[PDB]
């Protein structure tokens, strides 16, 4: 044991396969904000949901367009890529997911929609958490579908909780707690509700009794509850961001998430500056909140030279899909803000 048993540390690139995404210059799309042809995928592909539909393994992948020359910020669409082996995708040649004249307007222009992360239902409903950006506030946002194609916006997850008390919160990375059911990997309801961990600089830990609307669990103060926070001297010591959705083990429920390394003395110095190691937490399956145990050591880290330079230059292995498809595990990830790759951890030797 070089990471405790719990742990699927055995996550390994494979061969020949990564970059999965990357960005394409010649492909358009008409924007109904923008009300002119976009080049929505030609600077960077990353941080991708993943999930499976109709036998194949879908990718949907943040892809940002050239509204502006290098450093100028642009907007975020979501692109659909689709593998019967999870290794070898195909591409749409138009997003499947954008800012629009709609409901969300006004919370999504002009940064667009950011970092997915998709569970389905026993039911066959696909529930996409995602950011919403207009370059003045960050919001975890819900969209439903039931073929990945046809999205149905219901705005900020936390919109309604408390009064309304967190619809202007800085949200985002939210992971579903999820189960496998005769093989499929399906939203887990335990004890009555929905479970999330979701968060950035912490990770907090929100129910919902119908998928749409989320409550923030608070401690005796009314503050957020802190089941995970970043620690200082170790890889996540800036920031414990949630990877792809949760999932319930024989141990416990497993929670792959993101960290981010602080630069100096208060980070780990084994590990590059600013950059984004993946790491993993132990939960209680009666009790979502308890923490059981926590990697001290990444288990997946920036190794290939698209995942350690990129539009993020201090590197990234930004964990944010995970599917159960032909007995083995795929785990899809944004490298340095830039490309998609895919590990497979195989739980059978």
């Amino acid at each position: 044991s070089e990471f405790p048993d719990w742990a699927w540390a055995d996550f390994q690139r494979p061969e020949g396969i990564n970059p999965i995404v990357s960005p394409d210059t010649t492909t358009v799309f008409y924007c109904p904000m923008r009300q002119d042809s976009v080049a929505w995928e030609s600077s960077d592909t990353f941080n991708p949901a993943a999930t499976i539909y109709d036998g194949k393994v879908v990718v949907l992948y943040r892809a940002e367009d050239n509204s502006a020359v290098g450093i100028g910020s642009r907007t975020s669409r979501l692109g659909y890529a689709y593998s019967d082996d999870g290794l070898h995708f195909n591409r749409m040649t138009v997003p499947v997911f954008y800012p629009a004249d709609d409901n969300q307007k006004e919370l999504e222009w002009p940064g667009g929609c950011e970092d997915p992360r998709v569970a389905v239902t026993e039911d066959g409903l696909y529930v996409m958490l995602y950011t919403q950006w207009n370059r003045k506030q960050a919001r975890l946002a819900v969209a439903t579908s039931r073929d990945l194609q046809i999205w149905e916006k219901y705005g900020p997850a936390f919109a309604k909780a408390y009064g309304g008390r967190f619809f202007d919160e800085f949200s985002k990375s939210a992971s579903i707690v999820t189960k496998l059911v005769d093989g499929k990997q399906v939203i887990a309801k335990i004890d009555g509700k929905y479970w999330m961990y979701w968060g950035e600089k912490f990770v907090n830990v929100a129910t919902s009794t119908d998928l749409i609307n989320w409550e923030p669990m608070l401690d005796e103060k009314g503050d957020f509850l802190k089941v995970i926070t970043p620690r200082e001297g170790k890889f996540d010591s800036d920031l414990t961001e949630c990877g792809p959705p949760a999932i319930m083990t024989d141990k416990g429920i497993l929670l792959l998430y993101n960290g981010k390394n602080k630069s100096g003395a208060e980070g780990d110095t084994l590990y590059t500056a600013n950059s984004y190691c993946a790491g993993q937490a132990l939960f209680d399956a009666k009790d979502p909140t308890k923490l059981i145990d926590r990697l001290d050591k990444p288990f997946y880290i920036p190794e290939s030279d698209f995942e350690k330079s990129g539009q993020y230059p201090a590197g990234t292995v930004f964990i944010e899909g995970l599917v159960f498809h032909n007995q083995k595990w795929y785990l899809y990830y944004g490298c340095a803000d830039s490309r998609v790759a895919v590990a497979v951890y195989d739980p059978f030797k």
